[PDB]
Parts: structure tokens; sequence; C-alpha cells
């Protein structure tokens, strides 16, 4: 019996109702800090209190993401998606991604527009003000989250965002006490978006990866060929394919040819344990042919050439 | 021999030359069209002319992107991505989809921004001279696509294209003539961007369908259960999964509970012929399991409810 070895647990788990309610506060806090932030960099006229405030939205929007796929990866598979809302997840990623680059994008034009025809008023008191603000806040989180995995994710992304909320700070004190020097705020902004963009890049690779049917990045063709061909009566072995739902749920199939004097049941059910034990694929389907002496003669039956 | 029933052309056919040189000559005409309405609505500050300009680089977008895609598929599979290079047309696609939401946006904000606080100028002449233009250049289109299936694609593209020309033309006129009717400006432009948003809604949805691993729109699944079960031996299925690379090609794995006086060889040969016939799937790889009396008991071994 294919997929009875393991059992699906129904409900709700109690860590996943805590895991809901940190979501949920975490989106609250970040939501007002980002409302908070436009508005002061609003009344500042500062575009790097924008960079902040736009670094912020995209966490809200990735915590709200993981959220709505939180929900979505409970409802059953239905006629029109076999598969599940495991997807849901990738997509959720890839829309935070495409959001912070339209930002980014945007903050980048108008900086681009600042620097040259420089006319523009920033007020030194607000713009002041509100990275003071940015600041504190930051720290509170930092020690909150200290005080009370996830947690500790919280606290390193948050140690960031303090990094980065010090040096608007610090460009706001400048131009504070040198109002000659409005320049800083359109650089900081040029520099904070780089450096916003260099980090969005390996996670939109990860899920152009994902998203174009590509093998997980864990899991190895040769492993997993080596392993099916292992197994005592397979002969060979094509159309192996790996692929993965999301970071977490990888999929595979595969099409064994078997020995003439071989158990196609005891094949079947030794390559699925090897293969559950090894990698632990969420959904495995293997094809157990007979290996005719035709087999290593056709093109379409030999495996990709190594990289 | 799975998969031997069919063979792969290599090289590239003589019909796929031609399909080349068709979209470099489509993605050069509109491209210089582009550049010359944006030219011409920069020079007149126009907004409806940018609209027209954001629909001419969506469809370069599409095509560069399909051009793209086809180049793409015909590489082999590789060690990473089994599948091969499929999924780089619905990724272009989605992603020709998301650009021209950016630009639409953009687009709508600014005339949002003319609407209220309605400071600007708009040059008659040099509107009227652009929307003239851009009307006989679709005019010669269509008249050089009817003179020359794609081509046929291509001319109720041109004339929708064309009715949305002669819509700029009017509001052109309708300003050139009255000045004080600078707000016929924002309102096309809205109008227009609504019925973009509007044609591009369904692509998106079927794009989004695609991606998060749903049946392919055409394959239904009670027809592809109805054959698996009518097959003679077959007792039983489940982990019946149904999902499509492209809109052309489809993907399809389950597992079959066959009789214990069945032969797996038959069953396999029969049920592969059967859907490669009948719903035309690309890959196709079936487990022939044994029908234990456990598996109608198992919660995991029953297919998704009827919708
Ligand atoms: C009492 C209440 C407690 C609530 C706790 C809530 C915890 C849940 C949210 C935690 C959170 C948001 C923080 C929001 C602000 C803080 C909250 C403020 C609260 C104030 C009260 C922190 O996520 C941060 O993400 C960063 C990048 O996003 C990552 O940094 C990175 O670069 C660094 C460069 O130096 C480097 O050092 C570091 O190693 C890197 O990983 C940080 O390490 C990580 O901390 C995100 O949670 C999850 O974290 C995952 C880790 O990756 C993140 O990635 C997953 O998916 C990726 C693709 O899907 C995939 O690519 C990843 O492999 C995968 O893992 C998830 O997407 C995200 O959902
Ligand atoms: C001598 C040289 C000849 C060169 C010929 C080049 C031909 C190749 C390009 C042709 C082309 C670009 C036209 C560019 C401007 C014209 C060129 C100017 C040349 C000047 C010399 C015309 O594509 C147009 O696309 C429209 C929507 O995009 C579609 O309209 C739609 O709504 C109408 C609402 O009323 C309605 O009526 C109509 O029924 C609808 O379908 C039009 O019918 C169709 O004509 C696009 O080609 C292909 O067309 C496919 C058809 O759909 C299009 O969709 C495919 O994929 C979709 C998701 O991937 C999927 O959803 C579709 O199901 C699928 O089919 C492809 O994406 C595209 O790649
Ligand atoms: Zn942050
Ligand atoms: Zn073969
Ligand atoms: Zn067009
Ligand atoms: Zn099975
Ligand atoms: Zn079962």
């Amino acid at each position: 019996h294919c997929h009875r070895d393991p059992l699906p647990p129904p409900g709700l788990t109690p860590e996943r109702l805590h895991a809901r309610r940190q979501l949920y506060a975490a989106c609250a806090v970040c939501f007002v800090f980002m409302a908070g932030e436009v508005v002061g960099g609003y009344l500042a006229h500062s575009l790097a209190i924008m960079t902040d405030a736009a670094h912020l939205l995209a966490d809200v929007g990735s915590m709200m993401g993981s959220l709505f796929s939180l929900w979505l990866s409970t409802r059953p598979a239905t006629r029109t998606m076999t598969f599940g809302w495991h997807r849901s997840e990738t997509l959720g990623a890839l829309a935070s991604v495409v959001s912070l680059w339209m930002v980014t994008g945007i903050l980048l034009y108008l900086a681009f527009v600042r620097l040259l025809h420089s006319d523009y008023h920033i007020e030194g008191g607000a713009m002041l003000l509100t990275a003071s603000i940015a600041v504190c806040a930051n720290l509170l989180m930092a020690f909150v989250l200290h005080q009370a995995t996830s947690v500790r994710a919280a606290f390193v992304h948050v140690l960031g965002d303090l990094l980065q909320s010090f040096g608007v700070l610090a460009a706001s004190i400048l131009i504070y006490f040198k109002p000659q020097y409005k320049a800083a705020d359109p650089i900081s902004t040029f520099l904070f978006s780089i450096c916003a963009l260099g980090s969005t890049a390996p996670t939109l690779r990860d899920v152009l990866r994902i998203l174009m049917e590509g093998t997980p990045r864990n899991v190895g063709f040769e492993p997993v060929r080596d392993t099916l061909l292992s197994v005592p009566g397979v002969r060979a072995t094509h159309e192996l394919h790996l692929w993965a739902l999301t970071l977490t749920y990888h999929v595979a199939s595969a099409h064994l040819a078997i020995d003439s004097t071989a158990d196609p049941e005891a094949v079947l059910a030794e390559a699925s344990s090897r293969l559950y034990s090894r990698f632990g694929f969420s959904s495995c389907t293997l094809q157990v042919e007979q290996y005719q002496p035709e087999m290593a003669q056709c093109l379409r039956c030999q495996e990709p050439p190594q990289a």
C-alpha cells in the first residue's frame, strides 16, 4: 500500500495556533511602524524614511503572504488542484519580491530626479524626530524579542532593521545641523535601495528555480538516481523527474526498468521506502517497466548528461 | 516500451524559422511604433499617447517573451531542469502582465494627479499630429497584414489597436479645437487603462492556474479518472495528479490498483496508450499497485470530492 506508511494529522496543531498568533502580532507591530514612518517622512519630505517604510512594507507583505499560505495549506486537494495549495507560498514570495522591486524603483526614480534639478526642501527637525523615533522603536523591538527559531530569526531581522535605521538617523543628523547637505537623502536612498535589491536577489532566484519546475536545491539528481539503481532488480532508469511544490514539499517520478526475474511489488515497495527515508519526498510515483533489450537503445530513454 | 511510441524531431523545422522571422519583423515594427509614439506624446505632454505607447510596449514584451521561450525550448533537459524549459513561456507571460500592470498604475496615478490640481498644458498640434500618425500607422499595418493563424491573430489585434488609436485621435481632435477641454486626456487615460487591465485579467488567471500546479483547463479530472478505471484490470485509483507545464504541455501521474489476476505490463501499456490517444499527455507516469482489501479503507487513497 503506497502512502500508507505515514499518517496525516488532521485539525490544527497547538503550536500552529501559537505561530499564527506570533505572525498576527508581528504584522500588527510592523504595520503600525510603517504607518508612523510614512507619516513622519511625508511630513519631513524625506526619501530615506520612504526607503525604511518601504522595507517595513516588504516585511509586512512577506508576513501576510506567509499567513495567507498557512491558511490556504489546510484545505483538501480538489479536482482542479490535485496537489493542494502549497504553491501559494511560492506565489506569495514572488509577489512580495515584485512589490519590493516596484516601490524601490519608484523611490530610485524620485531620488534621481532629486539629485539633478535639485529643487526640494527637507525639514531637518521632522526628519530627525522621525529617525530617532524609528531607531527607538527598533531598539524596543529588539529588546522585546531578546526577552521573549522564529523568535531568533525575528531578532536578527530586527538587528538588520536597526542598522538601517541607524544609517538613516546619521543622515538625518547630518542634514539637520548642516541644511546645505540635502544631497545626503537621495544618496542614502540610492544606497539602501541597492542593498534591498541585492538582498532580494537570492529569494527571487530560489522562487524562479521552484516555479520553473527545476530540481530542489537540497535534493541531487545523481544521489536519487544512484538510490533508485541500487534497488535489487532495477536495471535502468529513465524519465526521472524531481521538482518541488515549495521549499519543503518535494515530488518525484521515475520509470524503473526491472529485470525479468524480479518482483514488481517488492521493487516498488523497496524503492518507495528508500526514497522516503533518504530524501523525504512528500509524493513519489514510480512506473515499474520491464527492461527490454531495446530500452538501452532509445534516445529518449537516456539520462541527461553530466553538468 | 513506454514512451517509444512517438519520436522526437531534432533540428529546427522550416516553419519555425518562418515563425521566428515573423516574430522578429513584428517586434521591430512595434518597437519603432512605440518609440515614435513615446516621442510624440512627450512632445505633446499627453497621457493618452502614453497609454497607447504602453500598450505597444506590452505587445513588444509579449512577443519578445514568446521569442525567448521559443529559443529556450530547444535545449535538452539537464540534471537541474528535468522537465526542460517549457515553463519559461508561462513565466514570460506573467512578466509581461506584471510590467503592463506597473506601467498602467504609473499612468493612472499621473492622470489622477492631473485631474485634481489641474496644472498642465497640452500642445494641441503635437498631440493631434501624433494621433494622426498613429492611426495611419495602424491602418498601414492592418492593410499589410490583410495583404499577407498567426497572421489572422495579428490582424485582429491590429484592428483592436486601431480602435484604441481612433479613440485617442478623437480625444486629440477635441482638445486641439477646444483647448479648454484638457480633461479629455486624463479621462481617456483612465478609460483605456481600465480596458487594458480588464483585458489582461484572463491571461493572469490562466497563468496563475498553471503556476499553482492546477489541472489544465481543457483536461478534466473525471474524464481521465473514468478512462483509467475503464482499463480491464484496474480496480481503483489514487494520487491522480494532472498539471501543465504550459498551455500545450500536460503531465499526468496516477497510482493504479489492479486486480490480482491481471498483467501489470498489459495494464500499463493499455492505460498509457489510452491516455496518449484521448488527451495527448506529453508525460505520463503510472504506478501499477496491487489492490489490497485495505486500499478501500485508507483516507489518503480516496479521490477528491465532487465540486
Ligand atoms: C513576540 C512576537 C514574535 C513574533 C515573531 C515573528 C517571526 C516570524 C517572522 C520572521 C521573519 C520576518 C521578520 C519581521 C520583522 C520582525 C518582527 C517584529 C516583531 C516585533 C515585536 C524573519 O525573517 C528574516 O528573513 C530574512 C530574509 O527574509 C533572513 O535573512 C537572510 O539574509 C541574512 C543576510 O545577512 C542572513 O543573515 C540570514 O541567514 C538569511 O536567512 C533573516 O535571517 C530572517 O530572520 C520572516 O520569517 C521567515 O524567515 C525565513 C528565514 O529565512 C524566511 O525565509 C524562508 O523562505 C525563503 C523563501 O521563501 C527562503 O529563501 C529561506 O531559505 C527560508 O528560510 C521566510 O521567508 C520568512 O517567512
Ligand atoms: C508580415 C509579418 C506578420 C507578423 C505576425 C506576428 C504574429 C505573432 C504575434 C501575434 C499576437 C501579437 C500581435 C502583435 C501586434 C501585431 C503585429 C504587427 C505587425 C505589423 C506588420 C496577436 O495576439 C493577440 O493576442 C490577443 C490577446 O493577447 C488576442 O485577443 C484575445 O482577446 C480578444 C478580445 O476581443 C479576443 O477577440 C481574442 O479571441 C482573444 O484571443 C488576439 O486575438 C491575438 O490576435 C500574439 O500572438 C499570440 O497570440 C495568442 C492568441 O491568443 C496569445 O495567446 C495565447 O497565450 C495566452 C497565454 O499565454 C492564452 O491566454 C491564449 O489562449 C493563447 O492563445 C499569445 O500570447 C500570443 O503570443
Ligand atoms: Zn525588517
Ligand atoms: Zn525509449
Ligand atoms: Zn496591440
Ligand atoms: Zn498507488
Ligand atoms: Zn492508503
